[PDB]
């Protein structure tokens, strides 16, 4: 089913690539284009082996040398590209959570779209890297039913997908209907429990059944019932339940639609998904916005940043 756009380079020689990169950085100036070109064509695992070889040949740290060399967006992109896969989401969440700053955009995006298996992996990689517990960090920086919905999701405890029980499907669509539209106010506790714990395939049936009973798609009710971060988060969760690729594709579209470019989100989703499902994300993107992702990136960005980004997307 899923497909990323970056694979392992056949005929990889770690040590040959470290020499290319030394040479691209040695002395006056920088050859961005050999870096760019070499690195968007190696898998993340291969980038780690290259970083190892560079260190045993030159006693130098590859990423440190690269960030003295490079600047701006392209620096940020090559650095994200060099982050170990198993550490990148942990890193982005730690960086969303920190200082005064908490950036709900990133927290909502990662935690709503990662599977239980990935949230487990992420929670383990965060405490082992940052010496703080992820849940405790989120709680500390968030409030309300937004906070609670993130903790539910952080339990990575969604029900398995067994066979569908149609009475349960009816029972949950009716409960959501009584919790929001038939309610003066909203029973957010009900929404967080059903949306937060039920298996994915059962929620796909609930959403349709909800449509049938109410005449509304669940998104429309979420929008009528809730405001702010919690609205944002429940929308993100619902979208991810129907399709993580499609959700991420519209995260992308909106980063670079809104006049400027949310370079942070562009780098973050392209790099995070490049070996998971970025192919399928480009599919959902062509389907819904009637542009190729390539064409939209090619026009919203520039330089070596644009070149690297397009080599990572691929497409026609
Ligand atoms: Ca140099
Ligand atoms: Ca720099
Ligand atoms: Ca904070
Ligand atoms: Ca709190
Ligand atoms: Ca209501
Ligand atoms: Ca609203
Ligand atoms: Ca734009």
């Amino acid at each position: 089913a899923l497909r990323g756009t970056v694979t392992d380079f056949s005929g990889f020689d770690g040590r040959a690539d470290a020499e290319v990169l030394r040479k691209a950085m040695k002395g006056l100036g920088t050859d961005e284009d050999s870096i760019l070109n070499l690195l968007t064509a190696r898998s993340n695992a291969q980038r780690q082996q290259i970083a190892e070889e560079f260190k045993t040949l030159f006693g130098r740290d590859l990423v440190n040398d690269m960030k003295s060399e490079l600047t701006g967006k392209f620096e940020k992109l090559i650095v994200a590209l060099m982050k170990p896969s198993r550490l990148y989401d942990a890193y982005e969440l730690k960086h969303a959570l920190k200082g005064a700053g908490t950036d709900e955009k990133v927290l909502t995006e990662i935690i709503a779209s990662r599977t239980p298996e990935e949230l487990r992996a992420i929670k383990q990689a965060y405490e082992e890297e940052y010496g703080s517990n992820l849940e405790d960090d989120v709680v500390g920086d968030t409030s309300g039913y937004y906070q609670r919905m993130l903790v539910v999701l952080l339990q990575a405890n969604r029900d398995p997908d067994t066979a569908i029980d149609d009475a349960q499907v009816e029972l949950d669509a009716q409960a959501l209907f009584q919790a929001g539209e038939l309610k003066w106010g909203t029973d957010e506790e009900k929404f967080i429990t059903i949306l937060g714990t039920r298996s994915v395939s059962h929620l796909r049936r609930v959403f349709d059944k909800y449509m049938t009973i109410s005449g509304f798609q669940i998104e429309e009710t979420i929008d009528r019932e809730t405001s702010g971060n919690l609205e944002n988060l429940l929308l993100a969760v619902v979208k991810s339940i129907r399709s993580i690729p499609a959700y991420l594709a519209e995260t992308l579209y909106y980063a670079m639609k809104g006049a400027g470019t949310d370079d942070h989100t562009l780098i973050r989703v392209i790099v995070s998904r490049s070996e998971i499902d970025l192919f399928n994300i480009r599919k959902e993107f062509r389907k819904n916005f009637a542009t190729s992702l390539y064409s939209m990136i090619k026009g919203d960005t520039s330089g070596d940043y644009k070149k690297a980004l397009l080599l990572l997307c691929g497409g026609e």
